[PDB]
């Protein structure tokens, strides 16, 4: 029955307003492979809003690996890993990931999102605590909420606030600190040396979400612990396959005893169907390519350094990025929607960040680099961005 | 740091005990396509533990559709649907699903699990209520927990307990009833006529999870509302693609206003990467096949009716199934593990249900049919099951 349900959704009008003004640019329907240019409505659009940092979703070797896995294994495993959903190739991928991030063991999940839900929901319980950076990804907030623990947020990269909040807590309790490695909004890196120093003082577990770090920072792209040399101070390394690894799915890597507990206690792996064979194969081949072909990471950072310098030289106001995420401040929600749509209509795809995700005065567009971008494409996007920021009067 | 974390996992010894006794049969590594026979450790094993009800994960047309989508679109969309992750083929699949279940609109999620999280987390809020059948799937319990509402469980298919629990609630609040259509444990069907009758009396929204119903009950497999003719009394139809549809992903279908609210407010679609092209294409082709080839559903039910009659004639104690899930009671956790492993070692794959999921005296094996099974295979499995139940002294 719909009476109260209709009332619950009645006040949500921002989408009707964006559509009526001709500003709507969510769920833009792409007609082609994710690449430096995509086809939208039959026309070519430069893609600066992707998470495919190494451009690997179009690698013919990766497509072929996925197609060969369909031929051998079919379209799906039709069950949880726990029951009838495990393939030899899932186990192979766990072994290869464990080696890549320097841990004993790993467990796959069918999404990155579900990779966060698993350990956050089942390790800390009643009378225990989870400490979260306030900018942590939605999946981390949701995972922690599924736990029976007390969830405490600390100020963004604020080690005094983390330390104080941990100091308040009863000694006879378990504590788990979970952080993004690279934060997607501003593209900044966690203070992992200080956070792990605090964790070691209070015997808290440390979990890092490396969604935006894998294939980006660390030796051969192995992520945030690898970047800082702090593998031995991080209990759990979470990753997704949907970004540099060009696929779908995720993982959690750690000590074999903790991983064995997770694979038999995390509801998001016990009660969800396993990754498709095509996605296991594509992830395995992308992981081989990231490690054996240092070019990709190198070219990603040449593009990042080039685009960042060009944006600062044109007078754009950038956030405190340390990654291929270039946050360009606009500081008005209306201007952010307008700039986004005008760029779309001129052949440039960027992602807006607006209220209520952020305060109006912190609204921005995120311009993300891909190893496969050219300096010519970067130049064309920035040319168009200068013109639209002028038209918009930013 | 690991001191307290080590203590949190210290008491979990059932897996070490199962492995040490040689009884462990979780995460069995399959070497072949999901089919009526699978390869485990180089040997052939009859599969009676699958959710591929129509045997479609090996359909050459479905494999080819997936392989052609890899060729055109690549290995992944590398973002949320909300941003850079929408393809024309995702929209096509939503339109085809909406038509199939008789609703205005639909939104895809990358997993079934995440399809439950979406509407349960964002429609009911502070001062509202979610009413759940106590046997509802883990993803429904987890979705409801992510809401800011009060979650109330009612007795399994107990309409007096649902009615009483709703009667206690303040009139000026929203209420949402969520149920499995077919329940996976016992394979029983929700009392949807009575539940919708109650919902209509209290103006509560109705959501049905049709994970085990799609491709199984309803006209051309359209699910539980379709089975009862109650499309107009169900607000939201949830489905997965991982079972009859032989893929990965899921959906929620409903009124265009509710679906528009979900696609801009459900964290599990806004903040998770979209389905892979291969999985969209495989789902589209499976959905065409289920509707255009009535054979598949027909043969599933011939196998179900045959196997159920054969089990009852051999004196097995079955649960109150109304589906291709045949629950065979064992009523001892030890016997359930032993029967499971002995069947594995004799070439038969079944799924155990044990404590703490159920009371010891309700422990069972689930024997699930596939349209592609033969009567010869059914006969061979039941022959082996009689022998193992004798060896085990059930
Ligand atoms: C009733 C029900 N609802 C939702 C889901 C989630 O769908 P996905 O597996 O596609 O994420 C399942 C999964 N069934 C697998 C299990 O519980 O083992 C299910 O049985
Ligand atoms: C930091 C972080 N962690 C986890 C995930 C979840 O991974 P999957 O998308 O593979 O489920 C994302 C997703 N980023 C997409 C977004 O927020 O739009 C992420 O940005």
């Amino acid at each position: 029955s719909k009476g109260k349900l209709g009332e619950k959704i009645s006040q949500f009008k921002i989408v009707e307003e964006l559509k009526a003004k001709g500003l709507y640019a969510y769920f833009r329907p792409i007609q082609s492979k994710q690449d430096t240019e995509v086809k939208i409505d039959g026309r070519r659009v430069l893609m600066f809003g992707s998470n495919s940092y190494l451009g690997l979703t179009t690698d013919t070797r990766i497509i072929k690996a996925a197609q060969d896995a369909l031929e051998k294994y079919g379209t799906g495993c039709a069950g949880s890993r726990f029951l009838n959903g495990t393939l030899d190739i899932h186990v192979e991928l766990e072994e290869k990931l464990s080696a890549y991030v320097g841990k004993e063991a790993a467990i796959l999940f069918s999404t990155g999102f579900q990779s966060n839900l698993g350990p956050l929901s089942c390790l800390m319980g009643r009378n225990d605590y989870i400490l979260l950076d306030e900018r942590d990804h939605a999946s981390i907030i949701d995972g922690s909420r599924l736990s029976f623990s007390k969830v405490i947020k600390y100020g963004h990269n604020n080690m005094e606030d983390l330390r104080a909040k941990l100091s308040r807590l009863p000694e006879d309790s378990a504590k788990l600190i979970c952080t993004d490695g690279i934060f997607s909004m501003e593209g900044d890196i966690v203070n992992l040396p200080e956070l792990t120093s605090i964790a070691n003082e209070f015997d808290a577990a440390v979990m890092v979400d490396d969604a935006h770090s894998l294939g980006v920072i660390g030796h051969k792209g192995a992520g945030t612990a690898s970047h800082f040399g702090l593998n031995d101070d991080v209990d759990l390394i979470m990753g997704t396959f949907s970004k540099s690894l060009a696929s779908l799915g995720g993982f959690v890597a750690g000590d074999a005893d903790v991983i064995d507990f997770l694979k038999h206690n995390a509801r998001s792996v016990m009660f969800s169907a396993s990754m498709t064979p095509a996605s296991v194969a594509s992830t395995l081949k992308a992981l081989e390519i990231i490690q054996n072909e240092p070019e990709h990471i190198e070219k990603l950072w040449k593009n990042t350094d080039y685009a960042k310098a060009q944006l600062l030289d044109h007078g754009f106001d950038l956030g405190a990025t340390e990654s291929p995420i270039l946050p360009i401040f606009i500081r008005s929600n209306e201007k952010t929607f307008w700039v986004t749509k005008m760029l779309q209509d001129d052949g440039v795809f960027v992602n807006p960040v607006v209220s209520p995700a952020v305060p109006a005065e912190e609204s921005l567009i995120r311009f993300s680099l891909m190893a496969t971008h050219t300096y010519d494409q970067i130049d064309e996007a920035i040319e168009k961005m200068v013109k639209v920021f002028k038209q918009a009067e930013v």
